[PDB]
């Protein structure tokens, strides 16, 4: 297994076609999972699945601009279960990274970061096992 938390450097940042994939198990337990594409200290793209929110399951995405948290952009469809092995496919599009799970499209976030080749880092953390993060070109 990678060591969490992971830093997958995405080089010369993102651009439209980018595809990072992401594989891993979750924890039996889990309470949180996160990955940050990140510009410097600022995060572009939060995706943040919340095993436990008010006895709720959600993911919270929102970005992190000079320490501050943004609006948040809610999901309730939940595709992670502890213990199950998991795929995170996030594609980069003109205007907006479009995520699927295990093959079933989740969401999409528009670009709040336009920068996108300063966003240069991913990082991933929390209740998982990782067993890989790569990026290709589609
Ligand atoms: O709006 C999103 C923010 O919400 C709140 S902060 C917030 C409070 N009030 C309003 C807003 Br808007 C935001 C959280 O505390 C933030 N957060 C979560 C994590 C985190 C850290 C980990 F190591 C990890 F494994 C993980 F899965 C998640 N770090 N920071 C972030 O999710
Ligand atoms: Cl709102
Ligand atoms: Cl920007
Ligand atoms: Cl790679």
């Amino acid at each position: 297994a990678l060591i969490v938390p992971y830093n997958l450097p995405l080089p010369g940042g993102v651009v439209p076609r980018m595809l990072i994939t992401i594989l891993g198990t979750v924890k039996p337990n889990a309470n949180r999972i996160a990955l940050d594409f990140q510009r410097g200290n600022d995060v572009a793209f939060h995706f943040n699945p919340r095993f436990n929110e008010n006895n709720r399951r959600v993911i919270v995405c929102n970005t992190k601009l000079d320490n501050n948290w943004g609006r948040e952009e809610r999901q309730s469809v939940f595709p992670f279960e502890s213990g199950k092995p998991f795929k995170i496919q996030v594609l980069v599009e003109p205007d907006h990274f479009k995520v699927a799970v295990n093959d079933a499209h989740l969401l999409q976030y528009n670009h709040r970061v336009k920068k996108l080749n300063e966003i240069s880092k991913l990082g991933i953390s929390g209740d998982i096992d990782l067993t890989s993060a790569s990026y290709t070109m589609i």
